[PDB]
């Protein structure tokens, strides 16, 4: 009876996985959640078995060469292309180019519902951590209605694909284990869903 983003800490898990996804791990967001994800004890509160997230707690605590910083950078900014780019419109769009159509259809659902969460200036609004951060922030101002519509027609139709793609070009435990558990929990996320998630075609 009462709503998936409404319990289990569906808030809680989607800000962790939102900002390590937009933010270095440097970062006054992001490191403390890299302390939280590489130390004990963070299993028992998120929302999957804890049998099932053992191999990730090992994952995440696996000493490499490459630091968080250089694979943080290699894998989203630059300078070079992304293995696996995190804009929604790279997977939907013909073309594959940033603010695609799926963005402006984005765009428009935000604008019809009000939604007053803005990214950063020139940044599009279907960045996967982007989309992630406003699905918590709708569930905490309990709407859950608009929250579902967020991850059923803007977020999972594509999100499996990039996650797919970024867990195989990760190279680095520490991301790796992140796109898993990201993976895992959104499909959880997904079947918990009492509106079907759009199908649409992927270009990439």
């Amino acid at each position: 009876m009462t709503h998936f983003s409404q319990q289990d800490n569906f808030s809680v898990a989607a800000r962790v996985l939102g900002a390590l996804f937009y933010y270095a791990p440097e970062s006054a967001e992001a490191a403390p959640l890299v302390a939280v994800l590489t130390s004990d004890g963070w299993e028992t509160q998120w929302p999957l078995p804890e049998a099932s997230l053992a191999p990730l707690v090992t994952a995440f605590q696996t000493q490499c060469e490459e630091t968080h910083a250089q694979a943080w950078q290699r894998l989203f900014v630059g300078p070079w292309a992304l293995p696996s780019p995190p804009w929604g419109s790279v997977w939907l769009d013909r073309e594959s180019v940033l603010f695609g159509d799926s963005t402006l259809a984005l765009r428009q659902w935000m604008r019809e519902k009000g939604i007053q969460f803005e990214m950063k200036q020139n940044e599009p609004e279907d960045h996967f951590g982007s989309l992630l951060l406003m699905a918590a922030w709708l569930a905490e101002n309990g709407r859950q209605t608009e929250c579902e519509e967020l991850l059923a027609w803007h977020l999972f139709p594509w999100s499996t694909r990039f996650l797919d793609v970024f867990i195989e070009k990760a190279e680095h435990p520490f991301y790796r284990a992140l796109g898993e558990l990201a993976r895992l929990t959104l499909a959880q996320w997904q079947s918990q869903l009492l509106i079907p998630v759009a199908v649409k075609p992927l270009f990439r």
